[PDB]
């Protein structure tokens, strides 16, 4: 699945609809990023620029101009076609092909932006600009405005009002269209297949990075060349480190391994966590903690639907965790009092859910304590976990256990749809999957 | 292989030996780098900082202080141990463990650097600093020097002399030690195994990115988690684009595929290019161009040794290329006159060789036109290629062909050693490899 | 005369009246300015900050907050009282005395601005800020906004709209109140007295800077310690250089001297130019050029009134100049054709009039080609001049003559009032003044 | 007096003599400075740039290039002659006239500096640059060095060593030549005449700023158009504020007025303070404090000579002050114990002396606690004072009294010469001066 030309056009028009008449919106591409010396990281387009264009080049700026309630047009600044530069550093769209390819009215050379941008802004009332996003963009915009302010003798005038478009655009991105959901559905499927493979390939004596290798190979073979975030493969005590990415330890017989990994597919993030035994068999202690995390996830998946909130569902998860931990002797006392003093916090220190989209921790207002009421089209994660430190003062058999189970969901009219249910999470299904692979 | 504790110590002392007495050298870690929003790229340490420490954390500064010809010591600024920050964002070395782990005399918290750096620079004559390398570093150094300059009432004085250590350090990096050659040898072996795998897996109907996938999986399984540069898999007309990295096309029966890929193993880069037929059998036209590129490589591998230069070996390659292109009717005229007017340039527009090490395009002075005399311990690539554009005014059978063959070598006392010869390059050996894999 | 506490308060309220509800306006003081090494120039407050406060300290920020159409309040950030700093570098108002002295609701220490400003901006819809005016101010404002944008977990939100207040404030400053006119009337009088003194003191053999000395002494004795711009004393060929400020030549018998000088009185600028013979007697040639400039000035003074424009009056002056220059043989041809080709331009290359106020070249929109229709309360200069270069291809006796005569006026209901008419400009009155002084 | 062409040349050569071979020194003009909106303050050239050129334009850079021990030359970047710009904003020297006028070998347009500076720095070993002095200069120098560092393919190389010339130049400025002493002598005379005039014109009912007016008029009539610092006229309780410059109060019969004012003559600063009674007659209480300050000055003027230091002379002044204050009952106790606890500090909180020259607080190393040994050619102020706050817990008749007496001296082979002795300071001479003027 992919985003259509018509969809990119609908998005631009949805932004223009919200703009004041006599205004321009400026959306800048991400700069290229150095890895070491003259070598650069693989390019990642700015998510907001991507959202409106699907254009994966640096040194580009989309300018949407609204003259009035009926009249508007678009101008793209982008890199010129240069024979030498392209023979070396790959093909460029250029100005001639851009209008048809990207559906813009006019395309100009990025090298002319300082000579041209002020002419587009001249006489407008409002400029929409994400100030502070990129230094290079701020320099360009501020130079244009200073030329206008100082140009009264040349009959130039600057827009006196500057508005940050990020709140408006981020509210747009928070609600996914059917096309976006189709892409996310594919990202969830590719990511699930990778996690299934990792479970099937895992053996004691392999290093954590070997599972990272299997995962990335699986992403790649489905056309998702890059992960959406740095893959976490935390076995044994490494599972208690939330963003463990060193992945440098030999995986030991008797340990769990926690894998948090997600592909980026057409710009959209998958984000799945599975935890499983390195040797294919959960111990009683591992099983006891796993069951609490799994009940929390399964209950959350039943509960999430329009009209509730992350905060509300979190309250139900907290009760499940505290109750579970009291039965194991990890916490001691009255459940309601323990809940009241947030006694689960040492073992579950992060949020249950975040938005998901073009960024793995996606944009959009959560409300105070993530109390915002959920509506259809919102996409989020559900990721309960329990992390018991090696030095925790609890019964000894629980020490050094880190378990998280994370799925990705979309809120629908009546409930939710689980985009990542195709990789198993019940302990018996995990064990059966691993047994079958070890035959083969 | 690996770089030992003792080696890192030897490198630091070799720098200190070149410093003036009453001086300090400041070496800064790379900043973390945003990929998108709050997510960051996998961390890549600054090569110079890595060279002296083997320490893979940001927000760190190595300070080497030379009081006089016999007295010197080291101070590390690095991130403090913080229980919360580490539970979230991974373990940190901290101050207590750093002296023993990294072999430094003293370790201080990076958060204190502005309160402490000026105290270390106070009263010195010279500061060694790579000005302009990182903005955050320049801010820290300039703030320290300003405090000192303005602090005469507090009996503070600034060093009046600032020296860029990069020329000295880059000259050090240009000559590899035996330990570094052992690591580069392993990087070359891992990289060669990945290229062999790609040749064995290649089938028409696969996409270019599938071979990139096979290559990266092979790097990873040997403990090289990241490539040293973005992998190029250019099939058909994409082979004519030197740094083609989109890798987005379906590979077609009848085309060649050019793969330039290299692992990063313990910080050191492999850098290998192989070109081969997608269907396992070179056509006559493909073979005609391939043979010119291969002769260029084989001749270069015979010639490279102490006392010659990249410029000198390039001259021999240019003669091989022009002669070959004249025989095929791609160029027309007298070979010597064609050579004199650089008539090969449309088809071979890059250099034959670059230095290789902690960076794929490694540091070190080349001399004018890469005329520097080679000496033992230098590591470099040898990468002749011919790229005939789809619209080139040449016989049709040669249009749209891009071929490069690249090996990594070390200059020895008498010649060179080839670190990447374990992946095949003779056309009959390539074909035999692919036939065997397809059984 | 001076500006009352009540006037500063009226100005602040006039700005607040124009502000959107749920907004804050930020007005920053001028930074201190280095002259050499550790020594600084005498402090000059930012004109807009001065306009709203009459407060002559650096490191101060006025914040006007409008909650709604009826509720508003003011906060001042200013330097704290520090015993040591004040014993050295003079007295400071401080926080305790500021509310009563400056009529602000609340005063805070400037050293706390980064800890406090974001708290004032939190939850507002609009911030009014003159972006690009001062680097130090931009840093403060941008830091506050980034704290708010990034502080959603602490229930902080940034105003998404930023508006430049300069257009609004500069339109306010363009129209002078009766109190301001009274101050400008005094500035004009002090400046006129200085020009009269210079004429009376002038002798051949003095240096140009000696007249600058007399002028500055006269400003000072009336309580105007500083000039409003760098004094110009251009004798002989120096009179042809519009902003000649070297004032380094010995004044010669037979030359004219052009003096452009103005005091700054309570922040307001005088701006007068007189040209006169060093030896007290105009030659025929000097008189011939002087008469053209004087007719231009006198005609302009008759013409300026509500409903005309600088552009319109300039057209009448151009006709006077071209006609005059044709009769002298300086220009040759038909007057209307010469006017049509702007043939006066080599001899009169600057504008006839500029706004005057807290800045000598005062703020306010002029309109295209200074075509804006004049209204009561506007204050402007009238400064025709003719400058004939030493190498000009004209009759030889005119070469090297520079003459300008400049008065300051206020537009009134029926015409204008000349604020600088108390220094003479008719050639016979100039000569009589000088004769009388030489007795002284 | 004036500084000659030959002197500017001698100064440049004295800098070049201290430079390493294969180096360039870069000296930048001061930027223009905004007063309000489009209006600028009167231009004040950078003192170091002035010292080497006597050139009073912005957008200028002096480049001194030393090829070797015998070969050196100079390049000036300055504003081009532009007919329109000059008709408006005054005459410019330009490129054609600069070599002869300023004694430079070559002059280039400032607008070309980014196209030309890197070409001058190319291949040098050392650049002398005052980093951090001006932002515009740092941008120009950093851009040049970046072009060179990145320009190896164009056969460009950057100097790896950057040295701050300010320590060397400021040590030069610390020792005045005979020509400079002649200019400072004239500055002292002009300044003294202004102070005499202020004393003769002073009347009760005048405002403090009226005396500032008389002073500036006197500076101006002798060709010193600008003061070297903001004039202080502190009458009554304003005399206790060290840098009181508001000068806004009516001067009252019964008060003292403290005037600290100095002209700037050919770039050089006068710096004189005199305190005197507004009504022409010192009261007993005023005289009691005045006499302590005057004894301090007179003793300092006897003591200052080669081989002593500001610190050493300060010790004698402190004894005079404490002894005097004890006699008046302002301090109580044993003199030696009071001295040991610095009991004078509440009343005398600044230094006795600072260097004087192109800046009023001139450049040059003072040593710890101003302990540097004085040598011939150093120019400094001598400015004891006593400031008793209005709320000080001392006898009432001394509260709110601020007295300072300041002279400018040059250290000679055997002692010192007083450049400002032509304005009176003995109380009976002050009174006689004022009585005579009031007839
Ligand atoms: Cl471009
Ligand atoms: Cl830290
Ligand atoms: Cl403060
Ligand atoms: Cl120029
Ligand atoms: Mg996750
Ligand atoms: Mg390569
Ligand atoms: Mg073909
Ligand atoms: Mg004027
Ligand atoms: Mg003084
Ligand atoms: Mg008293
Ligand atoms: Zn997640
Ligand atoms: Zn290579
Ligand atoms: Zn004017
Ligand atoms: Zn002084």
């Amino acid at each position: 699945s992919e985003i259509s030309r018509q969809e990119f056009q609908r998005r631009r028009q949805a932004l223009v609809e919200q703009m004041q008449p006599g205004s321009a919106a400026l959306i800048f591409a991400a700069p290229e990023v150095t890895r070491s010396a003259d070598s650069e990281y693989p390019y990642r387009q700015n998510s907001d620029f991507w959202y409106f264009t699907g254009f994966n080049e640096p040194e580009a700026v989309l300018v949407l101009i609204k003259s009035d309630d009926t009249h508007n047009h678009s101008v793209l600044f982008n890199r010129v076609r240069d024979l030498t530069a392209e023979i070396w550093f790959g093909r460029r769209l250029g100005q001639d092909a851009a209008p048809e390819k990207l559906g813009v009215d006019r395309a100009l050379a990025f090298s002319e932006i300082n000579q041209q941008l002020y002419q587009l802004l001249n006489g407008l009332d409002v400029v929409y600009h994400a100030q502070g996003e990129y230094a290079y963009a701020d320099v360009i915009v501020n130079s244009a405005l200073e030329k206008l302010r100082k140009g009264s003798r040349q009959n130039l005038t600057a827009p006196a009002t500057m508005i940050d478009w990020r709140p408006v655009v981020h509210e747009m991105r928070l609600f996914k269209s059917p096309e976006e959901i189709a892409v996310l559905r594919r990202a969830g499927e590719i990511t699930a297949m990778a996690h299934t493979r990792a479970m099937e390939k895992c053996r004691p004596g392999m290093f954590e990075y070997h599972l990272e290798g299997e995962i990335h190979h699986e992403f790649n073979r489905h056309g998702a060349r890059y992960p959406s975030y740095n893959t976490i493969v935390g076995s044994g005590e490494n599972g208690c480190i939330l963003h463990y990415t060193e992945n440098e330890c030999e995986m030991r017989d008797g340990d769990l391994v926690l894998i948090d990994a997600g592909c980026e597919y057409k710009g959209y993030a998958g984000d799945i966590t599975r935890t499983f035994p390195v040797n294919g068999k959960f111990t009683q202690a591992q099983r006891e903690i796993y069951d609490i995390v799994l009940e929390s996830l399964e209950t959350s998946l039943r509960l999430y639907r329009p009209g509730t909130s992350i905060l509300e569902v979190t309250g139900e998860v907290v009760r499940i965790m505290v109750s579970g931990l009291v039965k194991l002797g990890i916490l001691k006392g009255d459940v309601d009092e323990l809940i009241a003093q947030n006694a689960h916090r040492p073992f579950f220190m992060h949020g249950l859910s975040h938005w998901l989209g073009l960024d793995v921790h996606d944009v959009g207002v959560y409300g105070q304590d993530r109390s915002r009421i959920l509506e259809p089209g919102m996409v989020l994660t559900v990721e309960p976990g329990l992390y018991i430190a090696p030095d925790a003062e609890v019964p000894e058999q629980y020490r050094g256990i880190g378990i998280r189970i994370e799925d990705d969901i979309v809120i629908t009219e009546t409930g939710n749809e689980n985009l990542t249910a195709s990789v198993v999470k019940k302990p018996e299904e995990i064990e059966a999957l691993m047994v079958a692979a070890r035959k083969q």
